[PDB]
């Protein structure tokens, strides 16, 4: 506590962000709530925090930032409560009403997608008033990634900001924006899933699980770092995510640029790499060090057997003081391999561990865990070959078969999970091998095994409150770690009981002419997913075929006069058409 933490924290971060940091905040909360309401509690906040920042005595000053976060909600009720799913939380007092709140985080909000309007519309809306519009924005991207990086959603507006200007006063507007605004909304739609990853494992595994992630990550980054420097950043970054992922995004800012500020401090003793960091303006520089190159490796370094095969005291080191001895460990093992996914050396350090936890039970510890590391080529081995083999079928069906093979794949593997969803996940999944095969060999696993570690991510925790599968529960309970290995290990369900033939779920309307070729896309997905559904023992071919008449049932009937009366004529007659095909 400061006496007034609203003020410090206004002094600290300044007005723009503070109240960015705050729209999000409530964008967060109530996901629900239109843009009018979430505006007025921004402006009564930041209000209150000018009176305090004048006179730090000021009432309401010397509440937490929970608890004017909170009465503000419960005069929310004054714009009635229609949905009020959590009007019970208001009910209560400190810390429940606040813990209550963040129950009611919803990972998939039912809202419609956050719709791009025309080049011209987005132009103007954003000439007419820059406030509204990144409001409006902060507000609709926050509400659809409750647990988005704050800091980092700012950022984007700051870049939205900038292609903006960019775009806005071309000859044509569309097309110096659209592709500059996906390649952006791509970037965010990772960023959303890497935040929530380290949010999810905070959260469902424990501090614990996002420190080690993070000595993994900055330990390849940050190669040259002393043990004790990669400990400091990764305590302040879990403090930073923790704060942020349980929106205290206001002290989460602050502890941010606080850490920045700290690295650029200390570059010399950090890497070459942070001087170009640290030149940059407030977001841009937590931005930069954030997606920071890994430097290069340090020479001169002793073999990591040394250490740990071979000193005397490797036993004495795991039992006595077990935290510092593995992380040190993850420290050596990562700092020596930029070359892997995190993932895959922290399951390393986890074979690391029940080597040492078999063999120092052994009245001859070493001669059991002599090998330890050669063990580990097998666990190297399987994702390589496999990343190999992927990569090899991306770059053989390109990237809208690629989603397809996983659509099938994934259906199959686990078809209870709903369709939208194993839309979802087969979609992005898909996006890796676009993503990475283009690297060469050398640069994919981490590329390729990270990107997978946020959209199983994504996958456990859209299934979580919605639980409908034992094989993802299984998968996305058992082992944070291991969980790519154990989603790739999945075979066909053996339990399922396809579905019906729905004479609707390969329905229409007009409408879906309105769908860009992107949307149209997802459509045929669905249907595909569906398909598999119904009859899971479908030849690829069989499969093709329907989705092949289906791309043909939109591709006669969004015709120039009348689109109507086709799908109410062929419509019927494609439905038939499938059921023939398939049996
Ligand atoms: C800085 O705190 C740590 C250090 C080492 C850790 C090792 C592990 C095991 C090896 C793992 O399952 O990755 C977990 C958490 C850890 C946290
Ligand atoms: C480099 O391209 C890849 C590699 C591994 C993948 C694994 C999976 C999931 C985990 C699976 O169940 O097979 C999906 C896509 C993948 C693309
Ligand atoms: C391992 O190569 C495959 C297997 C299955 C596939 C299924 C589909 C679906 C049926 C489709 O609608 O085309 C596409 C590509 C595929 C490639």
């Amino acid at each position: 506590a400061h006496k007034s933490e609203i003020a410090h924290r206004f002094n600290d971060v300044g007005e723009e962000h503070f109240i960015g940091l705050v729209l999000i905040t409530f964008s967060q909360y109530l996901q629900k709530c239109p843009y009018e309401e979430h505006a007025k509690l921004v402006k009564e906040v930041t209000d209150l925090a000018k009176a305090c920042v004048a006179d730090e005595s000021a009432a309401n000053c010397d509440k937490s930032l929970h608890d004017i976060f909170g009465d503000k909600i419960c005069a929310l009720p004054s714009l009635r409560d229609t949905y009020g799913d959590v009007a019970d939380c208001c009910e209560k007092k400190e810390p429940e009403r606040n813990e209550c709140f963040l129950h009611h985080k919803d990972d998939k909000p039912d809202l419609p997608p956050f719709a791009r309007p025309e080049a011209d519309v987005l132009c103007k809306a954003f000439h007419d008033d820059e406030k509204a519009f990144f409001g409006h924005y902060l507000y609709e991207v926050a509400r659809r990634h409750p647990y988005f990086y704050a800091p980092e959603l700012l950022y984007y507006a700051q870049k939205y900001k900038a292609i903006l200007t960019e775009c806005c006063e071309a000859a044509d507007k569309g097309a110096c924006l659209t592709p500059k605004l996906d390649a952006l909304k791509e970037k965010a739609l990772i960023s959303a899933a890497q935040e929530r990853l380290r949010c999810a494992s905070i959260q469902k595994f424990g501090d614990r699980a996002y420190k080690a992630w993070a000595l993994v990550r900055l330990s390849q980054r940050f190669p040259k770092a002393d043990f004790t420097d990669i400990s400091k950043i990764v305590t302040d970054l879990t403090k930073v995510h923790k704060e942020c992922c349980h929106g205290d995004l206001l002290e989460c800012a602050d502890d941010r640029a606080d850490l920045a500020k700290y690295m650029c401090e200390h570059q010399e003793t950090i890497s070459s790499h942070l001087k170009e960091c640290c030149d940059k303006p407030i977001l841009e520089k937590a931005h930069c060090i954030y997606g920071l190159h890994n430097d290069e490796t340090p020479a001169g370094l002793p073999a990591v057997a040394e250490e740990f095969v071979e000193d005397k005291d490797v036993c004495k080191n795991y039992e006595e003081a077990k935290d510092l001895f593995l992380g040190k460990f993850l420290y050596e093992y990562s700092r020596r391999h930029p070359d892997y996914s995190v993932v895959l050396l922290l399951r390393l350090g986890k074979a690391y561990e029940a080597t040492l936890k078999k063999c120092c039970a052994t009245d001859d510890p070493h001669a059991c865990y002599a090998k330890v590391l050669d063990e580990f080529q097998p666990l190297v081995d399987e994702p390589k070959n496999l990343v190999k083999q992927n990569c090899e079928l991306y770059e053989q069906l390109g990237d809208y078969n690629f989603q397809n093979a996983l659509l099938v794949r994934y259906t199959k593997k686990v078809p209870q999970v709903s369709t939208p969803t194993l839309v979802e996940i087969s979609r992005s999944l898909g996006k890796v091998g676009s993503k990475c095969c283009k690297h060469p060999e050398a640069e994919r696993l981490p590329c390729v095994e990270d990107y997978l570690s946020v959209v199983l991510n994504r996958l456990c925790v859209l299934h979580e409150k919605t639980p409908v599968s034992e094989k993802v529960t299984k998968c996305c309970s058992e082992s944070l770690v291991d969980r790519r290995p154990c989603f790739s290990a999945l075979g066909p369900d053996e339990t399922y009981v396809p579905k019906e033939f729905n004479a609707e779920t390969f329905t229409f309307h007009a409408d879906i002419c309105t769908l860009p070729e992107t949307e149209r896309k997802i459509k045929k997905q669905t249907a595909l997913v569906e398909l598999v559904k119904h009859k899971p023992h479908a030849t690829n071919d069989q499969l093709k075929t329907v989705v092949g008449e289906f791309t043909a049932l939109l591709d006669k009937c969004c015709s120039a006069e009348d689109k109507e009366a086709c799908f109410a004529v062929e419509g019927p007659k494609l439905v038939e058409s499938s059921k023939a095909t398939l049996g």
